[PDB]
């Protein structure tokens, strides 16, 4: 009566499992998760990567707290180069990037970068891969697309926790905002979805969901 | 600025989407979900199918309520043939099965069948496919196995709801009981798992999870 | 260095890429691949597992074969119990099975078992998993079904290899016979398919195909 | 009837199994498949998309080609803007792109664009998705990576077809060159792999392979 399974070695992305180590000035673990990066933006010019990058420091000032410090320093340097310390959940490394906030690049905001304050540890894990999408499903109507989209978070009206299925029944009548990364645009976007367990198809979204090493946002072979 | 997606037709299992219709004597929608069926058991001899079958009626007596009616009728007919009306979430049809409860078949109980009272609508949907399993993960240690196992429910100490991810953080210290169907044994079994977000790998279980039409319990082509 | 990937351990089935073993009494690697096992058959009664079992010996006689020896020993013991040595690609072990061939069981053959002569090494690898299936596709019409079906072989002449894609080009207009395992019936069947690159959908079959550890025939956790 | 499956609608990409179209000025189906596009290149500046773009015309001249016409028109307008007609297998549309070939951009070629002459119909189909990759496998050593890599072609002589499996048998001992798209870099690269059936793991590459709608190169929702 022995196991019919054994162990084998496989390649996995470096930004998985237990990270040794972190090397973060300021010593914190939270920072500003870079989500959407607009076209022709200072954030773009600075090479901020959607989903993978975290702004952890500006001009030497560590960003441990969810306040107005980052927004004030940008507002105080509106056309001047600013230095940012960037943490990558992909390379697990820190890099210095120059960025110049501006009102003159024609988009919304001073960075052209949508951010959210959160922790960057196991942030490469909390990803839900959109698989198949039924016709006329809530997922379809909201703009979710099969296989190209990965759900990476939500605008949390109400509060509970973070895993995905644990939101869509609780928003059974109310619209839900989702953070959706796309592997063609390599960018996040806002999707507003109206969950319905009785829409007339699978689940409350009408789409499949994958989680795990088979369902992560892709990474290049080399740094 | 038009959609890069269109609609195409694909084959899906009949026991999906919206069922027309139900045809259930007694008119209810709840019944006894057949889980584990033991070897050489009356339940086996009667052809009860794990996961797909629901006991809805016994000797004409409809089982709408989660009480002792079923257990008493079996106990009152301990070596006599009993008639059961069976609903299949696979065929969406009703069938009559003869079953003879007994103390003499050598196993545990009178049917050799583990059951749970619940609803049989969209019951083919609430399935979580175990994908990859890391070495020494909580999933590994509990007995979950890659690709062959499908999580179909839990013994719900505490209460919340039914989707899977919405349990494993709340049992961060306490063991969790899972109902696990296996596509080799075609049978359910009890798995006790100790969720840990800090075990040193992906998620709290250390396994991948698939949900949807790509991650259902398989069905034969024809009835 | 610069690689963004590392190595991690995962559970995989015992019957995997490690080329072991043989250790077969009589010496060899070839035997009789058990495909279809009919209901209510002597073969079923003997516990022969479709796809996983290989008949290696009958009454001490090694089957280095593909002649009439097997059908002749069964004919000579036509209603008497015979000993078979069985090899399992699942357990990687040999077992003795008793089976009683008969003229009386009403089905085809003396065992009710469809068999084929071949080698049993890496036979758990040689499997193509049917993924999605388009409507009105060649796959659909032939009877292939999404996710429940695994193509485990074909009629091999010209001799070639065993590969599936390099079969669909040479049968670009006339039908191909496929051996298809279904994880619900736990049994093989013959599917005749007519490849057509211009049917009006993906490929020549109109179905997706998976290969590898994510796409094998499922295995129970314990022997 | 007896079928346990039915039909359902799902979203799929526009560039799918429906054989449309052509409607190409100059008439044809062949052109220059844009593979690698180098960083800081005239080609990059012109917005040429790796894998999805086909160069069909330069300055009104149709490329029914695979001769030196393209390299010659680029040489004759060596630092001047030229008009290119581009076909997209993603949008199924034609667009005019301006590009200025140069001797001065420091990279290889006048465009910094690796190209190949072929037909653009069902080219979104001819993709093999790399799934899991074993350690020390041929796939690993050559540089193939799990889930982020898609094999989109090979060096085609003998002429054959384009298929991947029926390439790995004929290069059973000497190396094979593969064109590999990565969904992080959004770019192609050359991978040289040495197939070995006895490397000591699954298949001859040591990786899983997916084919079909579940395994295509991702597409953005809108054009």
């Amino acid at each position: 009566s022995t196991s019919l399974y054994k162990k084998a070695g496989f390649l996995v992305p470096r930004g998985s499992g237990s990270s040794q180590s972190v090397e973060i000035p300021g010593g914190g673990t939270e920072g500003y998760h870079v989500l959407r990066v607009q076209e022709n933006s200072p954030g773009h010019r600075a090479g901020l990567e959607p989903f993978f990058d975290f702004i952890v420091s500006i001009n030497g000032s560590r960003l441990n707290k969810d306040n107005d410090t980052l927004k004030d320093l940008l507002k105080a340097n509106v056309e001047k180069p600013v230095k940012m310390l960037i943490y990558s959940s992909k390379t697990l490394e820190l890099r210095e990037a120059s960025v110049t906030p501006s009102n003159l690049w024609g988009g919304q905001g001073l960075l052209g970068v949508s951010i959210r304050f959160c922790s960057f540890d196991g942030a490469n894990e909390n990803v839900w891969h959109v698989l198949e999408v039924e016709s006329n499903s809530p997922a379809a109507l909201a703009g979710l697309r099969p296989h190209s989209d990965y759900i990476i978070g939500a605008d949390t009206v109400m509060n509970e926790s973070e895993d995905l299925f644990s939101l869509i029944e609780t928003h059974e009548a109310k619209p839900l905002k989702l953070y959706v990364y796309n592997t063609d645009t390599d960018n996040c976007r806002e999707v507003i979805i109206t969950p319905n367990s009785a829409w007339g198809g699978e689940g409350s979204l009408g789409c499949g969901i994958g989680y795990g090493y088979l369902h992560r946002i892709p990474t290049r072979p080399f740094e």
